[PDB]
């Protein structure tokens, strides 16, 4: 039962404000305003997997930030974009260990049922939404077709 990313964002927010981190608040404030967008704009409430969408192209964003600052010879700016990275990357989950992994197609073979090669599909719907995308889909296939 974690904190909703959107209770996790205003929070830092307040933390950030009261701390005076000024490069921290201004990233949250854009986090925060990169979501009221979609929900106004898209006229739904984001979840925590839309939040990290938000989260994902914000990084990427930044990312490539960095590549033009850096081909640029500007580090100083790269680097801020950096240190906006990784106050957004706070918020996002840690990719799941091996183990992790083999506990989630251990778990999903007992709750389908799940026997050879053929229920390679039955098991894949059920992980997909579970992995998101802190997993090599390809991987999880292959060990997911070993036990099958
Ligand atoms: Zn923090
Ligand atoms: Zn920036
Ligand atoms: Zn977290």
């Amino acid at each position: 039962d974690p904190m909703a990313l959107i209770d996790q964002l205003k929070e830092e927010q307040k933390l950030a404000m009261k701390a005076k981190d000024k490069l921290r608040l201004g990233t949250i404030r854009l986090a925060l305003a990169a979501i009221k967008q979609r929900e106004v704009d898209e006229q739904i409430t984001l979840n925590d997997d839309d939040i990290l969408a938000v989260l994902t192209k914000m990084v990427k964003q930044r990312r490539d930030s960095v590549t033009q600052y850096e081909a640029a010879g500007r580090q100083d700016l790269a680097d801020v974009e950096q240190a906006e990275i990784t106050v957004l990357e706070e918020f996002m989950p840690q990719p799941l260990t091996e183990e992790e992994v083999a506990a989630l197609i251990e778990k999903a073979i007992a709750e389908s049922g799940a026997a050879g090669m053929q229920d390679m599909g039955k098991v894949m719907g059920v992980l997909k939404p579970q992995i998101q995308g802190r997993a090599d889909m390809g991987k999880v296939s292959g060990l997911v077709r070993a036990k099958l």
